[PDB]
C-alpha cells in the first residue's frame, strides 16, 4: 500500500499541522547546516508537462539535501505520449523509482498516475489544484502571523483570476479554519462546484469563505495574495485580453495594500508579471513575503517527501534477516567470483 | 585499457551467466533495503538521441542506488551535432566522466563512441541491436523458468517485426543455448546476414533458431515475446501501413497465447501500443511478465555498470601511496593556505 | 555577503595563483582515487542558454565528485523567459540552491544574475568573456611549461577571430604577466576598448600584448591557441562567409606550428571545426594539448566551486549551538511524533 499527495481534500487539519511542523523542523536543521540523510539512495521521478522554477528546483534540491536524487523527466525525453500511456508509464516507473511527482496539463493525468502507481505520487500542479503550494503557503503564514493573532483568526484574500492557486489557497485556508475571500471579477470567480467544496471545509473547520467583486472585501486582510492573469499555459490570454478583464481594479498596488491594512502582508505564488497583477512597489516592498514564500516551496516539499517515504516504508517494511542474508551473499560473490 | 558493452557478440555464455548472477545478487540486496555503494562519486554520461523511459531511468536510478550519478545529455543540449563530431565528443567525455552510455539512431555512432573512448561505453539501443535489453530479458527468463525445465530447454518465440529487439532476443537466446523462433511476415523477417549470426551462435551453444511465417510455430513456446510495429523512430510506419502488414495475424491475443500453451509467459520490451501487437487481455493478464521484465531493465543495468567499472579499475588501479600523498597535501593546503 | 566569478577582472594575479594550486591539488587527489567530500549535500543550479559539453559536464561531474549535485536548468524548462525576469529568477534561486552558474547569450544576463543573487554566481560563458576557460587554460599552461621557462616568460598567440575566448585568453595571460598576441584579420581583431583593458593589465603585471595581422607574429609562440570562425551561436557565419574571411591565412596547419617553433604547443577551447581553424594533423598531433586542456575545464571548475563555497561559508558561518539544537529537536519529532 501507499499514500499520495494529489489534493489536500484527503488530509485533515491535524494531518496538515503535522506536515507543517515536520517541514519546519527539517528547515531549521538545514538552515543551521545539518542535512538530515532521511532519503539515502532514494530516487524521485519528476514528470514536468509545463515550465517550472520553484517546484522543479525544490524537488531536485530536496532530494540532494536528504541524501537522494531527483530525475527530471521532460516531455518527449521519455516515452509518454504517442508511444506510451500514462497508465503504463505509472506502472513501469513504480518499478524504477521510489517516489513520483508530476506537473500536468490536465488533472486526470495526475489522478491516473496516482491510481496506477504502487509508489507515492505527488501533484506538482494541475489545471485544478496546487497542493504543494498550499503546504508551502501554510508554512509561510504560520511563520508570519500578525502579533496577537492565531492562524484561524486570520483573513486571507486572493485577488484576481480563479486560478488553480486561487482555489488551492481556498482549500487550505478553509481546511485550517481560517477566513477566505476570493476578490475577483464576474466570469473569473470560483464557480459553484468550487464554492461547495469550500463550504464543506467550513462546516468541519469553523472557517468562512466569500466570493465577490466588491473592492471593500480586501479591508482587514492579514494576507493579500495574487497570481498572474494569463490563465492556463496551453491557452494563455494575451496582454490586451487580460488587461481588459482585470486592470486597474484587480492590480495589487500600494493603494490596495493600505486599504487592506498597514500590517497586511503580500503573497504571490510566482512567477509574477510585474506591472499587471502587482506593482514593483508592492512585490519588492516592506510588506512582501513572497520570497520567503518561494523558499517555503522547498521547505514544504522536503516535508512531503519525508512523510510519504516514511509512510511507505512503515507499510512496506524491509525484512531485516533477508537484508543481512542479501548483503552477505553479495559480498561473497564480489570477493570470490569472476567473469573469467 | 577498458571493456565495452556494445553487443553480446563479444561475450561468452559463461560471461553472460556471471552478469546475470551479479545483477540478481545486487537486486536481492536492494529489494531488501541494502544499497551497495559500489560506484561512490562516479559519474555516468548518458547520451540519448531517442526517447526512453526504462533505459534512461534505469541508468539514472542505478547510479544513485550505487552511490554515483548519471547525467542526461540530451540532443542539442551538448555540442555534438553541427558543432562537434562523435569522435571528439567521445575523447572529451573520456576526460570528464567515468563511464558512458548512448542510445543512438545509427549503430555506427555507438561503435565510434566506444572505439574513441578510453572509458567503458554501453549501447543503450541502436537500429541494429539492444544488448542491455538482452541481459534484462535473460534475468527475467531465469526468474520465470517453467517448473521442471532448464533455461536451455526453453523455446522463445518472437512475434512480428524484425526489430533490433527481435534480433537481440535471438542473439541472447542462441548464445545461452536456447531454442529461438522469429514468427514474422515475409519482408519483415530477420535477413540472411542476421540468420548467419544466429547460426554461428548455435554451432557453439547447441541451441537452435527458425525464421518463419507459419502460425503453428508459436506452439510449445515457453516465452512468447513481441514489440511494436511502427519500425524506426525517425521514419515510423503509420497506423494504416503497419496494420495492413501485421494485423490480425501477428497480434498477440489470448488465442495465440493458448495456442502457444497454457503455461507460456508473455514478454514485451515496452512501450507497447495496446490493441495492435498485443491486446489488453494478454499484456495485463495472468501470464504477462513484462512488468517484471521492465523492472529487470534496472536489475541488468546495475550489474553491467558494476562489472564494467570493476573491470576498468582492475585494469587501471589507483596507486595507493600516491593517493595517500595527494589526500595529505590537499588537507595541508586547505588548512594552511588562503586566497588573501 | 558573497563573491562571484563573472570576470577575472575582479581577481589579482595572487588570487588566480591560489585558484590554480587549489584546483591542481584537488585534481591529484581525484586522479589517484581520493574524492574529497567538500560540498556534501550542496546544490548547484546550472542555467544554460546555449549548447555545451565541457562546461556543463564539468559542473555536473564536479558536484558529484565533491559530494553534491548539479541541476541542469534548460531554457523553457524553467520559468525564465516570457513568464519571469532574470532578477526574479536570481532572487528565487538564491533561496533554493547554494551556488549558481549560467551560460548566457548576452553578458548583461550573467551580471544581473550575479548582482541580484545572495549566493555565489559563476559565468559559464557570455558574448563578452569566458572566465572558467581562463582558469582551465592557466592550469594547462602551468602543467605544460617549456623546459627552462617560467610562466611569465612565455608567449601565447591566439589565431583568428576576436571571440570571447580570444579576449579571455588575453585577460588571463596579461593578468599573469605573460606575453600575449592576437593574430587576426582586419575587422575581426580585438577592438580598442578590449586592448585598453589588456594595457591596464600589463601596467600592473609587466606583461605585454599585441594585436596584428602580420603572419610572422606566431614566431616564438610557446602556446598557439585557436577557436572556431562561425562567431556567435545565435547569428553564425555560414561556411562560405567565414572561409572567405579567414582561409587559408588563419588556418592552424603544421606549417604554422613549425613557424611558431618545434616546441610550441597547440591549444583550442573546443569544440573544433576540423579543416577550418585547425587541421586534423595539428589537433591530433604530437604538440596538441587541447584534450588535456579539455580535462582541465573540470579541474578548474572543481577549484572555483570549492573556493566560492568556502568563501561563502566563512562569510556566513553556521551557528553550531543552533545546529545541535535543530538536529536534536528534529530527532525527537521523528521518534515521538506521528501524523495520526
Ligand atoms: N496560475 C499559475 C500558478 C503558478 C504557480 N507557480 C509555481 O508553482 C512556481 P513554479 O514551480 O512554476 O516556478
Ligand atoms: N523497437 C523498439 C524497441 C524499444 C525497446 N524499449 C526500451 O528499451 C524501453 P525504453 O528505454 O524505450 O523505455
Ligand atoms: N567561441 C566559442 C567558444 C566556445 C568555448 N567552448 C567551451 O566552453 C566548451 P563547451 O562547454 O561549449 O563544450
Ligand atoms: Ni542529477
Amino acid at each position: 500500500m501507499k499514500r499520495d499527495y494529489v489534493t489536500t481534500e484527503t488530509y485533515t487539519k491535524e494531518e496538515m499541522h503535522y506536515l507543517v511542523d515536520l517541514s519546519l523542523k527539517i528547515k531549521e536543521a538545514i538552515k543551521n547546516g545539518y542535512y538530515p540523510q532521511l532519503l539515502k539512495n532514494k530516487s524521485l521521478g519528476m514528470i514536468f508537462q509545463q515550465s517550472s522554477t520553484r517546484t522543479r528546483v525544490s524537488f531536485e534540491t530536496a532530494m540532494e539535501q536528504l541524501g537522494g536524487h531527483g530525475e527530471y523527466l521532460a516531455p518527449g525525453q521519455i516515452q509518454l505520449g504517442g508511444h506510451e500511456t500514462i497508465e503504463d508509464t505509472s506502472r513501469v516507473l513504480s518499478r524504477l523509482v521510489d517516489i513520483l511527482m508530476a506537473r500536468v496539463e490536465r488533472h486526470h493525468s495526475i489522478v491516473d498516475l496516482a491510481n496506477c502507481a504502487t509508489i507515492p505520487v505527488i501533484n506538482g500542479m494541475s489545471d485544478y489544484n496546487h497542493p504543494t503550494q498550499e503546504l508551502g503557503d501554510l508554512c509561510t503564514m504560520v511563520e508570519h502571523l500578525p502579533e496577537g493573532k492565531k492562524l484561524e483568526d486570520c483573513k486571507v484574500v486572493f485577488v484576481g483570476d480563479a486560478t488553480q492557486v486561487c482555489f488551492s489557497l481556498g482549500l487550505i485556508t478553509t481546511k485550517m479554519g481560517m477566513n477566505f475571500v476570493h476578490f475577483g471579477p464576474e466570469g473569473f470567480q470560483l464557480n459553484e462546484e468550487h464554492q461547495a467544496k469550500l463550504a464543506k471545509n467550513c462546516e468541519v473547520s469553523g472557517g468562512s469563505f466569500l466570493v465577490t467583486d466588491d473592492a471593500s472585501s480586501v479591508e482587514g486582510a492579514d494576507f493579500l495574495y495574487t497570481d498572474v492573469w494569463y490563465g492556463l499555459y496551453e491557452a494563455e490570454l494575451s496582454e490586451e485580453e487580460r488587461m481588459k478583464v482585470f486592470y486597474p481594479k484587480y492590480q495589487v498596488n500600494q493603494e490596495m495594500m493600505d486599504r487592506a491594512g498597514a500590517n497586511c502582508k503580500f503573497m504571490h505564488c510566482l512567477p509574477a508579471t510585474r506591472g499587471e497583477e502587482v506593482t514593483d512597489e508592492v512585490i519588492d516592498g516592506k510588506n512582501s513575503i513572497c520570497f520567503d514564500e518561494a523558499e517555503n516551496r522547498l521547505t514544504s516539499i522536503r516535508g512531503l517527501l519525508v512523510y510519504l517515504m516514511n509512510d511507505y516504508e512503515a507499510k512496506n517494511p524491509y525484512d531485516l534477516i533477508k537484508q543481512a542474508e542479501a548483503k552477505k551473499e553479495l559480498e561473497v560473490f564480489l570477493d570470490t567470483q569472476s567473469i573469467s
